[PDB]
DNA sequence: ATTCTTGTTTTCATATCCTAAAATTAAAGGGAAAATAAACAATACATAACAAAACATATAAAAACCACCTCACTAGCGCCCCCTGCTGGCCTCTGTGGGCACTGCAA
């Protein structure tokens, strides 16, 4: 484990792709690639029967389509809902970030440093 | 008639032999002190026999040493999710762009 650990602070990659420039720290992510090329897909949502690549999909899938009463997660600046936290992760970044030159408004001289209230302005 | 050699008994003579008294001298006999020898008895040394102590061999008696087996630890590499975060389309809801019909005002 600790062999496996120190790839990641060095970089070293020492599993290659024979099909694409893809290289992985270990046995596992290579192997998680090989159905990518092969096309082999071992496990399947019982409920819907929709296909997918990876396992953890599936599950993310379980999660927000046949399941229920599932808590969603409340952006800290705006007033929305939005149910994936990695999509929240994409609402910080494109409308929540600090935009350094700035954004102008469209119809007055007012700069602004976020997206966001340069929208809601 | 007178003178001269030669042979044979007589008688002193001078060495020798015999005779006996001295002396004497060595033998020989006895008294006695050494004295070597010898017979016997004692001591010390050497040899042989018996009994015991010391040395060497066998054996087995614990006992020590070495090697193998075995039951673990130590590495080793996948194996398998699993969770978490970024990424790249995707789509639909606001929002950017525009054509154009419509109206209020004042000729
Ligand atoms: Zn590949
Ligand atoms: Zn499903
Ligand atoms: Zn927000
Ligand atoms: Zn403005």
């Amino acid at each position: 484990k600790l062999k496996r650990h120190i790839r990641s602070h060095t970089g070293e990659r020492p599993f290659q792709c024979s099909l694409c420039s893809y290289a992985s720290r270990d046995t596992y992510k290579l192997k998680r690639h090989m159905r990518t090329h092969s096309g082999e897909k071992p496990y399947e949502c019982y409920i819907c029967h929709a296909r997918f690549t990876q396992s953890g999909t599936m599950k993310m899938h379980i999660l927000q389509k046949h399941t229920e009463n599932v808590a969603k997660f409340h952006c800290p600046h705006c007033d929305t809902v939005i149910a994936r936290k990695s999509d929240l992760g994409v609402h910080l970044r494109k409308q929540h970030s600090y935009i350094e030159q700035g954004k102008k408004c469209r119809y007055c001289d007012a700069v602004f440093h976020e997206r966001y209230a340069l929208i809601q302005h």
